[PDB]
C-alpha cells in the first residue's frame, strides 16, 4: 500500500553527483542526522527547474536543523551532472548545494513507493527520516504541482519537538 | 497508493450537522475532496486540527471542495463528541462532516491504517472532482497538518486542471 | 467460532480504564480468581450503559465472591475514559467500579468469536472463567437484548459449588 | 461464526411427541419462537430435572408463542425408553415437548455444543426466533444446569424490542 | 484400507457396563485370550436383545474356550446400564453375564469399519480375535438377520485347532 | 471394508462352466441369489474340500434360488487343469460350480478380500439378493474352512425376511 | 517405458520351482553369472510349455557358458509344481531343469516392464543379464509367438566374446 | 512399451536412393514395417549390421515389409556416409531408408534413446500393416542383430495374423 | 535467455527524438525495410557518442540498402533531445541524422535481452531484422567495446541476399 | 539471459584434434581467449568454408593468445569423417582447431543457440576472456555465415580495453 511513519525507511544506496563529483552513497552514511528524500520526475524538463533549486537555495536552513536534503531521480549520474553543469536560463540547475542522486535500476523510488510504471518516472514525492533511520513524514505530489520548503521546514521543526 | 490513479472508494456512515447520514465518494463527484484521517476521539490534537479545517470551511467552499474527517470510532463516539462543546474538550458543532470508520475498511483501503494501536495515522488526501487521487499526505500521529498548507496544493491543483 | 466451555479461555492483554487511570490488564493478572468478561458494542449507547452501570453497582456481590468483573468493547480507551467520566445525567457512566477494556485491534473480540464483522462491533457476550483460566459458561445476546445480574451470580455459584 | 443475528442451523431429526416417533425440522416451526437446548445423554441424574423443569412449565412457553425442544446425541428408542420410565424411578413422565433424537450427531455440530472429548454435547440453549434467525447462545459446562426463569425473561426481552 | 484376518486388531478404548458397574477397558486388556466382539445398532430395540441374550446364556461355553464376548454399540453406558437393568419382560436384557461396550465417539464401529453413515448405528459385526490381538474372523450381517452361537463356537473351535 | 445395505461390487470375467470357458457377470446372475467364495489358490489342500463340500450340495443353493461361485487369483487355465484333475491327486473332480478367475486382482480387491503379501484372496465369502445388494459379508483367515450348512441358514433367514 | 541395456537389471526376488522342491531365489543369488530370465503369459497352455521345454532340454548349453535360464510366470508356485508334475504327453512340463519362478504379485513382470494390463499376464519377455546384474538385451514378443534357443545362444555368445 | 498396442508414430527426413525424402509411419500402411536403431554414423559395427539388411532387402519385399535405419545423425551425415564406398569405410548405395532423428524424437519415443551420449541403443521393432507394435528387440550397443531372426519372426507374425 | 533468429523479434514502440522532435515510433512503422536496432548504455557518457556518431555519418549507407537504423538507451526522451543539441565541441551529439529511442519503461532492452541489472544500463546490442518484423542477426558487446559500420553492412548484405 | 559481462557457460565433452580424440572442457583454456562458433550441421556447403578460415588463420589467433574451437550437435565420428575428407571432396582438409560433438545438445542449449525445429545450432560465436568470462556474444541465422576479421578486430578491441 502505502509506506507507514514509525517504520524504518527503505534503505537506499545509489550514485549521486556530490559537488560536481560522483559520489557512492546510502541512507546508513547519515545516520544520526534527519534527512529529507524527495522524488522528481525527470532531467532537462520542467521546464524551469524551480524546485529543487529551492531546495538546494534554503539548503543552510535544513544543515542548521541537522538534516541533509536528497533529490532523487531515474535519470542516471551522467544525465543528473550534464543537466547540473548547465546554468539556469539555458534550463540546466547551476550548480546545486545538495546531492543528485541517480536511480536507474528503478529499484529507490520502487522502495519508497514513488515509481510510475506508466511513464517510468517518479512521481514527486518527500519523505522525511530521523536520525536513526526511522520514517516519519511521507509527501506525495502529482507531477503538475511542486513542494514547499517552508512546509517542509515546520514539519521538520515540530518532529524535532516532539524528539525533545 | 498514487496520484493520477482512481481514489480507493469508500462508503460509510457519518455525522452531518449533527445527525448520522450514510455517504460514499461517489456522491462529492464534480468537486474536490479533502479526505483526513485521525487516530482517535477525546484526544488532544486532533480536535485542533478538526476545529481548524471546520472553522475555515469557507475557503474550501470557495474552492468547491468537500472536507472530509475520519477515525476507526464509531459514530456513537463521533456524535458525543461533536455534542461536547469547545471548552469541554468537544467539538463544538462541526461544519464538516465526521467519518467513522469502524470496520477499518477505509483506512486500510488508504494504507493509513496503523495494525499497532488500531488506530489511523493521520492522513491527508486531495482527490479531484473525477475521484482521482491527486495528493497524499502522511504524518506521523504526534505531528498535526496546515490548513494553508492544504489550501497551496489545493490552488495548485485546480490551477493546473485549467 | 463458538468456543467450547472446559477448554481454557482465550488469553486477552490490552489497555483498560481503571479508577479513571489507564493500565495495561491481561488475563493471568487475574489468576486465582474468577473472571467474568462481558461485551458490549458500542460506547455512548442506550442499553449498554444501563448493563455496565447495573453490574457496577453490584461489584461487591462479585468480589466477596473472589470475581472480578470486566467489561469490552472495541472502542477506544480514550472513548472509554470520556465515557467513564461522562455523568449519567449526560449520558455517561458515572464513575465505573470495574474495569471498562478496550479491544481496539479488535483481537479480543475475535479470540471469543463474538465480533461482528457487519457493524465492526461485538454482540454482547459474557464470560465465566474459572481461577485456572479455564473457560466455564458462555452467553452471547443480540445486541438489542441486555444481561442479568443475578443470573451471572446463579452461574457463579453453581460453577463455585461444583469447583470442590 | 455462530452468532446470533444470523440465521439458526437448520436442523432435522426424528423425535419423540407424545410418546411417538415424529420427524422434525426447524422450518416447521415458523411463525413461533424456539428454545433449543441439549443435553449430554439420558438416562443420568442433572438432565432430567432440566427436561421435566421445562416440560412443566410448557405453558409459559406455549403463552409466549415458543416451541421448547430438547435434543441430545441417543437415539430416537432409548429417548422412546427414557419418556415412558416414570418420574419417580429416574425417569421423564411423559414429556410435553419433542424428544430430538440426533443420532448422526449432526445438529450437535450444528450448533457447535458437540466436543470430541466423548460422544454428548454440552449444555446449550439456543433461543430462535418466528423467522429462523437465531437470537440467544448460552454453553454451560456439564455440570452446571439452567434456569427456565432466565429463558423466559429473555424471551420477554426479545419479543418486546421486536 | 480394508480390515483383514492375517493382519493385528485395531486396538479400542471405551466405557462398559461390566455386572453392573461402569469401568473403561480396552482390547489390549484381553490379551492372553480370544475375543469375541460384536456390534449391534442400538439399545432398547426387537432384533438385538435376543441376539444379545441369546450370546449371555452360552457365556460359560465361550469362558471354557478361553473366550471374552464384548457387546457394542453407539449408545452410552448410561444407556447400556438402563437397558441392562430393565427387566426382560420390559424388553430389558435382564442382566448380562458379558460386558456392553459404549462408543460414543463412532471410533470403534468405524475403526472395525461396521459404521453406518445413514444412521448412528453400527452393523452387526462379529470379530474374532486372538491372544496375541490378531484379527481371526470378520462376519457382517445385514440388520435384518441376527447371527448363531453354534457358528462362532464352530470358528473358535477351527482356530484353537489350528492354533 | 464392506456394508451390507448396498449394491453388491460389480464383477467380470472368465469363468469355467461344465469344463468350457465363458465370461460371466454379476449382472448374469440377477433375480437370483448370489454367494461369492473365495479361495487363495489352486493346487493347494483346504480349498479343494471347500469347493467340493460346495459342489456336492449345489442341489441345496438351486433349490434356494441362489448361484454358488468359487473366485481365485489363478487363471482360468490354471482352473481348469485343476478341475480336470482328479480328487486323489489333489485335483478337484468335476464342479457343479463355476469356477471365477480374477487374473488381475480386480474382483478379490473390489471385495475387499486381496492379500498383499502373498497377492491372493483371504476366504471371502458373499451373498448377495436377486437385485445386486450385498446381504452377508464373511471372512475367514486362510487356514479355517467355511459352513455349508451357516450359508444355507442365512440364506434361509434373508428369504424369510424378505 | 520399456529397460535399458548398459543399466542395472530390476531386483527380483520370490518363490520357485527346483527339482521339485520350493525355493527362495534373487538376482543377487546368480552374481558372477550370466541369467537369462525370460517370462509366459500362464501355466497349463499350448506354447509356453513348449518354449520351456526347449530350453531345459538344452540347459547344459548354458552352463557351459556360465549362465542360468530361469523361467517366470504371474501364476502361483503351486500351480508351477503342478505343471511340474505333470508329463510332458499329458501336457506338462515333465520335470523340469530350469528354476519355474512364480511372480504372484506381479512384482518382477513390472519390474521388468512386461506385465499386461489387459489379461494379467506377462508378454512373453526375455532378459540378458550380465555377471555383475547388468542389463544386455531386451527381448518382447507378443504372446502368440515364441522364441528361439539358437539366438538366446547367440545373443550369449556375442555378449561373452564382447566380455 | 508392450506389443498389443499401436507404435509410436514417427516422421522425419530419410536418405532413399540419394536424395531427401520424408517419410513417416502412417506412409507403410498396408505393410510390415521393421524399424532398427544404431548409435553412429561412421561408426565400426554398424555399418556392417545396416548392409546386411540390405543385401537381403528382397527377402523383406517379398514379405511386404518395409525396413528402416534410424539414427540421431543428421540427414547430411547420412547422405555422406551412404555416398562413401565401403572399401573407404562407408556403406555403399543400399537399398533401405536411413532415418535422421536429429531433434531425438523418434529414439526417445521407441524408448532406445541412450543419454550418457546423444545415441539410439540398437533397437529392432516389428510394426503390423495396421501401425500396431509387434515386436521389441534393444540390444546393448557392442551386440549386433540377426536377419534371420528378423525374418524368423516376421513369419511367426505374418502366420499368426 | 538470448534471442534468437528467424523469429518474430519483439515489438517495440516508444518516444524518440527525430530531427529534434519528439515523436512515437514503433516496429510495424518500418515493415517493408530492414531495421538495425543498436543499443547504448546512457546519454552524454564519454567515447559512446563517437560510436553514435559513426552509426549517423554513414545513415546514407543504409538508406540505399533499404534499412532504417535506431538509436536507442534507457535514458528519457529529454536527456537524448537535449544531447542531441549539444555540439561534439561539447560531448554531445551534434545532431543525428538516426533516430533516438527512449525507452524509459526498460520494457524494450529488457525484452531484447540486452538489459543488465547492475547499473541498469543496456549492453551494446545490435538486431538486424528484416522487412517482416523477423530477427535475423544479433550482436551483443561488453559496454567497453564499439561496434562497426561495416560488419553490419556486411551482414545486412548477406541477409539481402539470402532473401533472394 | 545469456549477458556478456557473466561468465560464460562451462561446456565440456568430446572433441577430435590432429585427427585424435580429446575431451575437453572450458576449464582447460583458462590463461587464454577462447573463441567458441556454433555450426548447424557436418557434411555441408557453407560451414566448411567458415571452419577452413578459421583453422587456416589459426596461428592470429594463437599470436594473439586465443583458442578458437568449432561445435556442432554431430557425434564425434561423423566430425572425424568429415576432418579426413579432402576439401576438394568437400571435407575439411585437416584442421588446426578443436571440433567439439555436442550430442547431447547440452552445449549448445547452454549457449542458447540450440534451435529447437532443428536439432542444430543457429550459428553462434562467443568470445570469452582467460577469466571465463564471457565478453562478445553474436548469433546469425543460418544461411548468413560469419567474418574471421572483425573477430579478429573484437578479440584486438578487448585485449585493448583490459590489457
Amino acid at each position: 500500500m502505502v509506506l507507514l511513519p514509525n517504520r524504518p525507511a527503505p534503505e537506499f544506496k545509489g550514485q549521486a553527483v556530490i559537488n560536481g563529483e560522483f559520489k557512492e552513497i546510502c541512507l546508513k552514511d547519515y545516520r544520526g542526522k534527519y534527512v529529507v528524500l524527495f522524488f522528481y520526475p525527470a532531467d532537462f524538463t520542467f521546464v524551469s527547474p524551480t524546485e529543487i533549486i529551492a531546495f538546494s537555495d534554503q539548503v543552510e536552513e535544513f544543515n542548521s536543523r541537522n538534516c541533509q536534503v536528497i533529490a532523487c531521480s531515474t535519470d542516471s549520474q551522467y544525465s543528473h551532472l550534464a543537466w547540473d553543469n548547465l546554468d539556469r536560463k539555458s534550463g540546466g540547475l547551476g550548480h546545486m548545494k545538495i546531492p543528485l542522486l541517480a536511480d536507474r535500476k528503478q529499484e529507490i523510488s520502487k522502495a519508497y513507493g514513488v515509481f510510475d510504471e506508466e511513464d517510468g518516472n517518479a512521481f514527486r514525492g518527500l519523505f522525511i527520516i530521523d536520525p536513526n533511520g526511522i520514517l516519519r513524514q511521507i509527501t506525495i505530489n502529482d507531477k503538475p504541482v511542486g513542494r514547499s520548503v517552508d512546509e517542509t521546514l515546520r514539519l521538520l521543526d515540530a518532529f524535532q519537538f516532539v524528539e525533545k
